[PDB]
């Protein structure tokens, strides 16, 4: 009923393309941000265990194998999803990321040469979109088909 991104990692055994980082990010948030709204302790992103994916397409972080600020989660969270988007490859070779989404991730992680809570994040999925009103429905959908597609698989 939810696939952690480590199992979709390990079935594909390969890596979430870009739009898949996208949705993660969006949903994810979107989560962090409606459980900061209920007062909800504060988890860091450790690895790629934690990201529940649900069936309903939502994508929510789980408590690890085990103070901590809001920015700290962003950033943790933004690794996972390097990583994720990193799979099988070795350390020689990384990956070309799309421009907008380098520029996403190099900020959540804080990588460059401003973005202070889980609201600005998603600000930035949505603006990745012809639409911005369409982000909540395609995020949804795109990791809605990603937990079936990776069903199929088994």
């Amino acid at each position: 009923d939810a696939l952690s991104l480590e199992e979709i990692l390990r079935l594909y055994n390969q890596p979430i393309n870009e739009e898949q980082a996208w949705a993660v990010c969006y949903q994810c948030c979107g989560s962090l941000r409606a459980a900061a709204r209920r007062r909800q302790p504060r988890h860091r992103v450790r690895s790629a265990a934690q990201i529940r994916v649900w069936r309903d397409g939502a994508v929510t972080l789980a408590p690890a194998a085990d103070q901590c600020m809001e920015t700290e989660v962003i950033e943790s969270l933004g690794i996972i999803i390097y990583k994720a988007l990193d799979y099988g490859l070795k350390e020689n070779e990384e990956r070309e990321l799309s421009p907008p989404l380098e520029q996403l991730i190099d900020h959540m992680a804080n990588t460059v040469e401003a973005i202070r809570s889980y609201r600005d994040v998603m600000k930035l999925c949505a603006a990745h979109l012809p639409t911005e009103s369409d982000a909540p429905n395609h995020y949804q959908a795109v990791c809605r088909a990603l937990f079936a597609e990776t069903m199929e698989l088994h």
